[PDB]
Order: structure tokens, then sequence, then C-alpha cells
């Protein structure tokens, strides 16, 4: 959020366990999210654009919305993390300590699995908002509405793994079949529709 | 600029400032790529386990490095690139044959900018390749976000190759640079899927 690229790039690099993939793929969302508003606020107000203006003016909304929230999902990664490491670094030694780990643990995954998605329905949604501009977007900037897609789908796909991951450790298998079904879900779409606005884009460039 | 926090790069992203733009976004998605490449070879390498693979990860390490620092210089490059092509067109028959010789010249620059961030993003998939081999199980979720932000980049940065190029008189120039650009491309579709399907199946 408040720190240099090169900072995160350094630090995302480092052997450190934060930053990593969950984090990344947030910035893969706000990016996405950022490249929407741009095809918005490039087309609206363009006097041979007052047809679509008041659509583009509710997806400027809409994306500047959506990359508030990815920006915080930087840090949310971290968080999540600490949860689960919190939990898996608890003493061992009695079965009052045991049992109150494999509950912290359980809760900590939990977590770990919402938090994730929650990236991945954000990823989804910029999906939709970038498929408006690349249909409505001024055609000088229309390859941003398709680096937009490209960005969206790389965050909703990196999430995913951090999904899948936090996910298996469950022992309420009910819980999880309901999260990997939203997840199954949100993938199926997200395939064809990234090659269509991907393709779209590809076409009015040239 | 890499020298920007995220909040001031995005605030500008967002914003109807012409820069920055889906090739800075681009240079970033790269970056993101090498950097995790490098993670997961620093997160593998003094794991006495993973002895066997420490020399070929140590090698790779040094790549990733390499490709990462270019990368961030590379969000620059497209800000450089491209405010020279908003000047060109800016110029004011002497005063109109200047103005179309700058904007060929600024454009041809414009082309080799974000094939050379393709060049690089391309690279990085291949080293996303062996991390998701050789690399630490606890950590072979990261092998899957590199692919992916490489993948990114590569076809962003392709995009701005195509919307350079359109716009080129020299067409043996131009369809030499499309060749090239196609010729990344036509494997990067089949990588970047094999890749993340074989992370996919280790954290699984």
């Amino acid at each position: 959020g408040n720190e240099t690229i090169e900072t995160f790039l350094d630090g995302l690099a480092s052997s450190a366990p934060t930053p990593g993939g969950g984090g990344a793929a947030a910035i893969s969302g706000a990016m996405g999210a950022a490249l929407v508003s741009m095809v918005c606020n490039l087309t609206i107000g363009k006097k041979k654009y007052v047809e679509v203006e008041a659509d583009l003016k509710q997806v400027l909304e809409k994306s500047e919305g959506l990359r508030r929230t990815l920006t915080g999902m930087i840090a949310d990664d971290v968080e999540a993390f600490d949860a689960v490491m919190g939990a898996y670094g608890l003493p061992k030694n009695t079965d009052e300590e045991k049992a109150a780990r494999a509950a912290k643990i359980q809760e900590a995954l939990k977590t770990a699995t919402d938090v994730p998605l929650a990236c991945c329905r954000v990823c989804r949604e910029v999906i939709d908002l970038a498929e408006i501009v690349a249909e409505k977007g001024n055609l000088n900037v229309i390859s941003d509405a398709g680096v937009a897609v490209l960005s969206a789908y790389a965050g909703l796909r990196s999430a995913a793994l951090n999904v899948y991951v936090n996910a298996k450790g469950l022992d309420d298998r009910a819980f999880a079949e309901e999260r990997l079904k939203e997840l199954e879900g949100l993938l199926a779409e997200a395939g064809a529709l990234n090659e269509r606005i991907y393709e779209t884009v590809k076409s009015k460039v040239n």
C-alpha cells in the first residue's frame, strides 16, 4: 500500500515467507481494476462517446470500489498467513495444548481460504468490468482494456492456488466443498471470457 | 516508476493521465514473475533436503534476479518511449515532413520497448518451469503465481507491440517484429498451462 514497488519486489524476491504469491495476486487484481478506471476516465467526457458516458460512469464507481478493496488485499494475505503460522507454532506438550492447536489451526485454515476466495470473487468481478470497457472504450486506449483483463485473470488464478492449499487442510469437508464449488464456478466462465475480451481488443487494435 | 509506491502507481494508473499505462502494468506483472521465481529459489537453497537441486536453483536465482532488475527498469522505459510518441505528434510542408519522420522514429522505439519486455517475460516463464519441478513443496504455489504474472506481462506487452507496429511505414521492420512477437507468443500459451497444472497438482 504505502511502500515502494522496488521495495515490494525486493521483499517478494527475498527468503521472507511474505510477500508471496497471495500479495502479487492482489496487485495483479488492483492493476486490472486500475486499467478499467483508465479506459473509463479516458472515454468519459469525450464528445464522440456521450451515448456510453452514463454506463462508463457506473463502471468507474465499481472499478474504483474494486481497486480500493484489492489494494487492501495485499496485506490481508499477510494477516491470513500469520494466523496459520501463529496457530501451527503453538505449544504441543499436554493434550490441553494439542487439542487447542487442532481447533486454532482449523479456524486459521478457514480464514486462509475465505481471504484468497474474496480476492478471486473481486478478480472475477474485474473481468466483467473489463468486458464493458473492451466493448464501450475509446479506441485510442483499447489495449489497456486488454491488459486490464489479463491482470484480473492472473489475479484470479493466482489467488485460487491459495484457496486449494488451505482448503485441503480442513477437517470440515462441508465448508471446503462450498468454497471449492464457489471457486470451480468463478474459474469456469473466466477461462473463455479472458480470451474473448483479450482477442476482441487485439481485433480493435488492428 | 518502480520508485513510486503501489498506491501512488495505482492512483495514476486508474487516472486519465496517459502515464502510467498498460505497458507500465505489463512491466510490473513480469517483475513479480521474476520476483516469485527468485523467492522459490531463495526458499529452496540451504534446505538440506533440496541439496540435489541447489547448484541448479543457484544458477536460476542469478538469472531471475537479473530479469527482475531489467523488468523493473522497463516500468520507466515504457513511460519514456510513450512520452516521445506523444511528443512527435504534438509537433507543428517542411514543418509536416519533419513531424512524420520524428513520429516514425518514435513508433519504432514504441515497438522495440514492449517487445523486449515480451522477450524477458518469455524468459521468466522458462525459469518458472525449472522452479515448478525442482522447488520446495511448501512454497510451490509461488512457482504458479510466477508463470501467471509472467504470462500476463507477455501478452499485456504483446498488445503494445501491435498498437505501435500498426502505424509504421517501414513494413520489413514491422513484420520482422511481429514475426519475433508471434514466435514468443506461440509457445507461451502452451507452457503457462502445463506449468500451472503441474503447480496445481502439487498443492492438491
